[PDB]
């Protein structure tokens, strides 16, 4: 199926993000960018989130490729799912009226994670317009946002009705 | 099989609704809207229902896409199954004579659940043209409606008869 | 296989009836009706029967679609399998000489079961010709009907021979 | 373990009620009543509930035996768990301050169930002091009671602090 | 557990009756009869019933041993469960006020079953006090009898009350 | 595979007969009769036999359809396998020189008695043996060689070289 | 449990007979014979039967040991179960009123035929039926009530 | 083993808290209170935490029984594990020097969850002598405390040192 | 894969022979004979052997169909595998230089029947007197390809 | 159970012989020899046989320990089971009337070594000339208890 | 078995260290300390190591209890296994001549890992005599120490010989 | 069982040697040495061998404890099994007449090289063979009979009758 979706340049990120999913998503992105570098991509996101390392891979692939990546939150975008939502092409970041967004993000790899988390926070500040310290507090805490709360925090540009 | 059905723009929702099913249904909806934005979709519903979050995802995708989504209840629509039935395109919401509807609605975020619940009651009120306090009473409790009580309540537009 | 059968508009109901089987059968019915609304369908039945709710779903879908559904009992039609047999298109309900029919009918709510039994009983009365009360007794009792007994009772229209 | 509890005449009903559990509980009740007919029994209840047929078996065994059965709700008593709580010896029905009670209760066996349900409602009316019609509405609806709401509905005699 | 029960001469028959259960129950019976031939046995019964062959094994062992076997129905005694209940020591056959009895009885030669069915109807006739032919009439259809109805019918001696 | 065989109108009955197999075989028979009602079908039988109800279903479907059904015994036809062999189209019932046939046949007890009688009858008719002897021989263990099956009138022909 | 039974010299043969069961039963027989060679053993039989080779092992162990082995049919004794029933100590072979008996029974082929012949002979001596009569009845499907089993010579006494 | 521990009135809570664990812990508590109502109990806690409903059950049983319950944190007490640590007998709440405490707290009844949560914050406020608004801030977010920060915050009475 | 082989009229018998394998092989043989009755079939055999009944079914199907069946032993043909090798079309029975052949063969009454048929057929295929066949079937011996050629089990060794 | 048997110095060898079984049996033998070096051991054998290496380990342990090991064949002793039967203490090797014995035996170099040792030992236990042993080990034959007594595999048949 | 060992106050740590093993070890330690607070304990270690959080739990329990804990390395002590070895009672830390020690240390939070590594490093420095910075380098590197190397570094007190 | 053997101070090493087995064997050795330091231990060995690290652990525990450890080879001692056999108490190293010994021995690669050298040394010392020949023979497939193991000095005695 998602194969048919693929021909329409729609990627569905429908699950927790791990390496597998991250490889899969990166592949699809690279594939589409291969077919038609000039043409837009739609990434739909319903995800509880997942590993920061897996998430950053997708994010990097998004920033890297030529095609603009529009993001659309459907049920939920939490953790790295919310991050990817926020990292969509500007003015192209979308949510449905009932969808929810939670920006909360969960050896010697530890040093590495702390660094990635710092990068993550900074990107999020830039994309949202929030101050870094605000982003820090909010990603360390359990909080939920309605499509409307997320529009007004700067995570999405438009609520699609 | 349902693949063949898909070519005819029929989606079968035949099970309890969870994230998997919700992803599947959403995908099929997006896919069909992709092929042909202008053209109608038939959603057949026999479901015991399920998670309000998974249900709202399907509901949003339905409202969002261009194609009108006709809903048809076959055996049963309960919980989010009844909600989706009720959320079909107006004049296009259908049941079979012996089918049953139960609007009773039974991990994260207690507060989210409560919010979704207010909106679910609200959407039900608009679509059935029913008073909120009534919608609230009947979603709270075990009750089943026949194809006849569903229609009269405003849950479906018409009953399809041989 | 069954797939090849499907191209010939034959559906095989060969097992106990549950939600899965009911979904499957309903789908195949909707599929065939989609291909060719005008053209007949053959439903072969060898089934011990099963859930009344699942059975009624198949029945409603049968009554609902355009194509006429011929029913053919092969080994056995018991419970909802005998009901579906009896619900075949008139003059098109068939059995094999050695096949057997038992109209005895044994997640869900109790009042719903009772509502559905009355309904299934009424339908049976219409189809067999029998008085409602004769049906009520025979569904509560363990009996088998030979094909000839079956044809006499009104469950089938014709027995298949040399 | 619960073996040691047994010697102290404590039964723990810690799970959903099915036939198994119902057999087990009935056995223990009959066993204790065997040892010492004169002496009290303590039934602790943390249960999501279960089958009305299984529940009625325990209830019947409770009413039948000589020993008075005190009931104590710990986490939760729902469905037939709430019913058994309510069916404890009078003035002996107890809950903990944070416990919860839900009296909501979920072929041709159908006729039988409808009858058992009627019996169930009536017993509950008697034990609570509620009118039958009130019991009917409340067991058909999803509702939760604090220890305090349950004390004041008549499901328990005492909140143990 | 059950083991503790066993020391008090209580056997729990808590399940459908098959060869395994039947072997188990027979063993316990022979075991208790071995310990103390003179002393009574309590057999508690909550069972949907089961195989007539497995049932008759337990029955024969009951009749055979010295100890008197009291029977007590708890939730339900159906099929061979109801039979064993009825086959308890006279004046010792007991039910709880809400328990239910159903005397309906649905690798083995068909004639073996036919004969064992008759022999069952006869034993049951002599145990109830009911005439053979009425028992034959009753057990070939579904019914269910309350504790009150089974008392009347001669299936049990006493209801456990107050 | 079998699928390729199917295109040539060969059905292989290679296992014990239960409802599954019976359904499968019936389906294949109905399917072939659907494609070409006029044209012959070859049923190869190597089977230990099985349920009389499942057997009679296949037998009925055989007698019912238009295509003539030739039967060929390969290793063994016992129980309902032997019966189906015997029920092939007349002059079309075949065995291989080393194959064996055993007509011994081992829920409604009243009904299985009926089918048993009906079986015995059909057997008497096709073999032309006394119903008297058919009842002896199906009630006891007996193995016939391909020759012994010829004399009995269970098969018309033994296939050689 | 059957452990407690064992202390009372009761063995329960409650299942199809295979090598495992046969080993078990043989062990228990040898064990009891070890404890008290002089004292009787009670073998209760409810069995659909099984392998002739596994059966003959139990039968041989029975014949071999000193203790007399009484046999009691409870639900059913078929195949080698019926054989072992028949092979109980004389005057000690028992059935319950409703129990049923059915005597119907490289790749080890020549040996199966021998064991079978040996089994038919032993049933002849034990029932008092002619061999030709046993050869007939073990090749065919038939069941006997306690009563018919008494008449045929398969058991001594129906117990009530 | 923990059996031997049990004889010394030591209970080990070494895992995530669910209904099973909660039943187990409750049972052990009731058992010990049964043996010797007067005598102290030691509850060692190394737990990632878990369900608020399962946690409250243990907490209630602790408050309810006669014996004083000393709590000792070993590796970690997070979520309901930290709550139970804090709910130990006063002056008897202990941690090891390297142990960690996280008071962050992450099926039925959204409304119940919310209620339990208010009471959990409240009990934490009493026991730590801390302002509610502070307790509310720190249960809402990811934070871990050392044995030193726990003590100063008022989560434990003293740190046990070699 | 073996599907591709099948289009070339090659059947691979690569495992112990049971009913499943026997059904499979028979089916493939009947299938090929259906496509092209006139045309040869190649049966490659590397098998430890198996049941005499399952074997005889393959053998009969081989004798029965029109196409000539050439047999080729690859690693091993033992038991019914050796028998089917030997039953290949005359002049068409082949082995590879390092392959091995063991003619040892591991209702009883029917089993004893097939066993006799088997010995006779072998005796006819090899030209060996029957009584030599019967000794060699009862005993455990391997033949090198060379020995099997000289014994008359195979027509030619493949080489060069 | 067999635990109770063990206290009576009865070992039951009831299955195919592999390393596991061989370890088990050796352990039990060493254990009993430890308790009471002076006192006899009864080894009951119903076994299809098995690996020659696993077998020889049991055999060596038997020869090695002080207690005399009596062997009793119950259903069957084939392969290494037959060998261990034959290796029982002299005059103490027993079989039951219906039991069967097959002496057929199914680093290669070490395997060929044990095989020779095995034939020799048998030749010594039976009194049969070596070359007769070698024929009979290579071939597939059953001996009735009677035949095994006369062959010198067992000392006495149990009866009466 | 191990049980017999336990009566002799020997604990065997023979596997990777996770929460399970850590709970087990902690329990055994608490148990023995319960039986006889005054008397020595022998902890034998052959372990590839494991989670720092699990390791620190065992360590804290060791430091906490009254009994002195002697440590004996048998095959290998790596990661937290080498740490526990080094944390044995002074003069009581032992190894076998051919055993190996690797102090390299590879659900959880990152800052917590870092806090715990500094701590484990400090402890190691105290115990070995080494400067903190020597420990820091050696834990970040893949090296094995022979028993003699180990004794020289300060990880053990004595090597076990003829 | 083995447990009974344990009371008699017999340990059975009956399988390939891995960490589990090595732990088990070490434990049993430590246990026995705990009960009675003065008293002899009998280690029976039938083993294909295994890991050199696991082997050396057992060997060390043997050399370390007070009790003398007699070794007896039953079926086979290969690899570390042969090594442990050879490392039994002197004059206490035994084999059965038909048993076999193979001294052929097949994560820190640098370390396994060290143990390998140390093994070869101990072997040279106990057999009294040239370290020269010990390196040949452990690097190749060789099977010694009980006699051949006597000459090599791997065992002191062959146990007979």
């Amino acid at each position: 199926i998602y194969s048919r979706l693929l021909k329409d340049r729609i990627i569905m990120l429908g699950s927790a993000i791990d390496d597998n999913v991250a490889n899969s998503i990166v592949s699809q992105l690279l594939f589409l960018a291969a077919e038609d570098p000039e043409k837009e991509i739609s990434l739909y996101i319903n995800s509880p989130g997942g590993s920061i390392t897996a998430g950053m891979a997708i994010y990097d692939t998004m920033q890297f490729i030529k095609p603009k990546v529009s993001t659309i939150c459907i049920g939920m975008a939490a953790s790295m799912g919310a991050f990817l939502l926020a990292a969509g092409e500007k003015g192209k970041r979308y949510a449905l009226p009932n969808s929810e967004v939670m920006i909360h993000q969960p050896e010697i790899a530890a040093k590495r994670i702390l660094l990635l988390r710092d990068k993550l926070n900074k990107v999020l500040a830039e994309r949202t317009g929030q101050p870094l310290e605000v982003i820090e507090r909010d990603t360390d805490r359990d909080n939920f946002k309605s499509a409307e709360e997320a529009l007004e925090y700067g995570l999405i540009d438009k609520i699609l009705t």
